[PDB]
């Protein structure tokens, strides 16, 4: 399978990933 939770925040909010992981 693939992680299902990471690809609907990726689909729906990459904003919030935006917002933490400013170095990666």
């Amino acid at each position: 399978f693939l992680p299902i939770l990471a690809s609907l925040a990726a689909k729906f909010g990459p904003k919030l990933f935006s917002l933490v992981t400013k170095k990666s």
